[PDB]
């Protein structure tokens, strides 16, 4: 099979980049989307930025037999760190979830003074990423906040109830409830629907998947497609259990 149209390939560390395929795979732009996952050496946080260069380097050259037209980092992690090292290597346009995040936050904002919000994980926050570049902007009214203990409770199926509700309380103690919310966590998506609630009308969140969406359309040249595009998962270690919750996230 082969036809004359775009194809690409979604690289997360673990599952999180899931809720980053939801969105493009609504969107209708691809034919075929390359999912791969590497499971076996989650999370990605823990190491330094060499080996994650080292790892994500590893993912490139596994994406070459399918050849794809463009690769998209969904791990705030590796578009933090190896975003650049795949460029000196790939044939093709290779982006990432930060930029997106950021770009569609401002314009979201269009107001230097507005008050942002970012939660994310520990080692997401560290490299300050985010931060430096929403400054760069002129942005000043920014807090960035740590909230790891989200991301098993997303893995464990926890979205809603007292629980939930018990850690978004315990986090968000004393807290300005901001104009915008930013997902910088692919698992983050997940819980969206409580924040909200908990955050109010007033809180905007800026979700990953969406950010990108947009964000592809301003710098590339797309077509919606009539048809729905063919879905392939690869994991590294146990793969059956990735394409589950795939199924489960997004309902195919």
């Amino acid at each position: 099979f082969q036809s004359n149209a775009m194809k690409i390939g979604v690289f997360d560390s673990g599952v999180g980049g899931l809720s980053v395929l939801k969105s493009l795979y609504e969107a209708r732009l691809f034919d075929e989307i390359i999912y791969y996952g590497d499971t076996a050496r989650v999370p990605y946080g823990v190491k330094d930025k060499d080996t994650i260069i080292k790892f994500c380097l590893e993912a490139l050259d596994f994406f070459e037999q399918f050849q794809i037209d463009m690769l998209i980092i969904a791990c705030n992690t590796a578009s933090a760190y190896a975003l650049d090292a795949l460029r000196a290597k790939a044939h093709f346009p290779v982006y990432g979830v930060i930029d997106a995040g950021v770009e569609a936050t401002i314009k979201a904002l269009h107001d230097k003074n507005k008050e942002i919000l970012v939660i994310a994980t520990k080692a997401t926050i560290k490299s300050e990423e985010y931060q430096k570049r929403l400054l760069s902007q002129g942005y000043t009214n920014i807090n960035a906040l740590a909230t790891g203990l989200f991301v098993p409770m997303v893995e464990e199926g926890i979205f809603e109830g007292d629980f939930l509700q018990s850690a978004m309380e315990y986090y968000f103690k004393n807290i300005t409830t901001p104009d915008a919310l930013i997902l910088a966590c692919t698992h983050f998506p997940l819980l969206g629907r409580s924040l909200s609630k908990y955050f109010g009308d007033k809180t905007k969140l800026i979700h990953s998947g969406d950010a990108i969406v947009e964000f592809l359309k301003e710098r590339e040249n797309i077509d919606l497609k009539n048809h729905k595009a063919k879905l392939h998962f690869y994991a590294s270690s146990d793969v059956e259990s990735l394409k589950n919750t795939a199924k489960i996230w997004l309902n195919l």
